[PDB]
């Protein structure tokens, strides 16, 4: 069998700094190997790194094979890792190269620097490729200028790196932006993806998936979005946009995700698409404040979102992975909650079948 529930990947030493672990991310290679990583809050020195775990049995067991380390800044690789496998070459990086992007940040949190590292041997060793984006102080407060949360995706002959940007700090508390490259070394000028006229709005945490009608779905948390629930004054509802050209989300209409029973997912979302479920496949979305998954089999029709229970617990930016050889299988991976986490975060995962979950 392929399914399992709550398999522990990593339990941190008890002396790791709160939250100890956070922000889990998985990747499936073209040979079926799985890699995984997370924010690893070790006592420094040495500078923090991103651990790389590998599974050859579809996620049932895991072993650390390497670390991605900051070789450039003497700061560490600290926040928001993202793994990606090149589906075609980009200059001297061929198809099957594994990228790890993430944010290099000094211990004192005074700067943020989105980097790209590459592995030419399926995750055993890593090399620095390029600096992408430099920002200011690594706290999510209006007026500071950090960059955060890289997400990588190919579109035709470009590689696009989507992220959150606080550097337009006189006009947007935070906005969503991207840059593109064709060689992994030179990055285009910043292009806006989503921004809101309310200064205090904080769209954040972009993820993107490709749909079978040649459209892309772009999902984010809309901080400051309308209709915050009773008692609260600011919330992070999950919104999305649809576009044929994934460099042009900025001019598209936005849509809140609300399931047919009225549930409104909020926080740190993650989207994938799988061919499972019909000609439109299934869009699957997780959010960071509840344990269910949200599905859509109508190409993002705003009235067609459903919600289903799964065994994987709620986690900040809980992530998802679809398996190429079996589109019915979905991995759900998390590394716990935002601090204070009380020493209790671990990295874990579950693999479910959508045909079983969606009954
Ligand atoms: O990854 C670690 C966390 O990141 C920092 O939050 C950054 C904000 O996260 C978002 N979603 O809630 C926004 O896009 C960013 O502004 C936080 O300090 C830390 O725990
Ligand atoms: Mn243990
Ligand atoms: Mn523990
Ligand atoms: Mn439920
Ligand atoms: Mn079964």
């Amino acid at each position: 069998g392929k399914t399992f529930s709550n398999v522990e990947i990593f339990d941190p030493p008890t002396n790791y700094r709160d939250p100890q672990v956070l922000y889990a991310r998985p990747l499936e290679l073209s040979d079926g190997t799985l890699l995984g990583t997370w924010e690893n809050y070790s006592p420094e020195p040495p500078n923090v790194w991103f651990p790389i775990v590998k599974s050859k049995d579809g996620g049932k067991t895991w072993k650390e094979i390497s670390k991605v380390k900051d070789t450039q800044n003497n700061w560490g690789l600290r926040y928001q890792p993202q793994l990606y496998e090149l589906p075609r070459a980009f200059g001297k990086y061929p198809k099957g190269t594994v990228l790890c992007s993430g944010s290099s940040i000094p211990s004192d949190l005074s700067e943020t620097l989105i980097e790209v590292y590459a592995s030419r041997d399926k995750g055993y060793t890593w090399e620095f490729v390029s600096h992408v984006a430099l920002g200011g102080e690594a706290l999510p407060n209006p007026g500071l200028t950090p960059v955060w949360e890289p997400f990588l995706m190919t579109y035709k002959e470009k590689l696009i790196l989507y992220y959150s940007d606080q550097r337009d700090n006189a006009t947007h508390s935070q906005k969503l932006v991207h840059q593109t490259t064709t060689d992994l070394k030179k990055w285009s000028k910043v292009v806006d993806d989503t921004k809101y006229a309310n200064y205090y709005a904080r769209p954040g945490m972009p993820t993107v998936a490709k749909l079978p009608n040649n459209e892309y779905i772009y999902v984010y948390e809309y901080g400051g979005g309308p209709n915050p629930p009773a008692g609260s004054d600011y919330w992070f509802p999950v919104y999305y946009r649809l576009s044929k050209d994934p460099q042009k989300f900025l001019n598209k209409a936005h849509h809140q995700i609300v399931s047919n029973d009225g549930t409104t997912p909020a926080g740190s979302p993650y989207v994938v698409w799988t061919p499972y479920g019909g000609k439109n496949g299934t869009i699957v979305v997780s959010c960071g404040t509840r344990s269910e998954i949200f599905t859509n089999q109508a190409l993002g029709d705003a009235s067609a979102w459903k919600k289903w229970d799964v065994p994987q617990p709620t986690a900040y930016t809980r992530s998802l992975l679809t398996f190429q050889k079996d589109p019915d299988l979905l991995m759900i991976m998390g590394a716990g909650i935002l601090p204070p986490a009380g020493g209790k975060n671990t990295v874990s995962a579950s693999v479910v079948r959508l045909s079983e979950v969606m009954k």
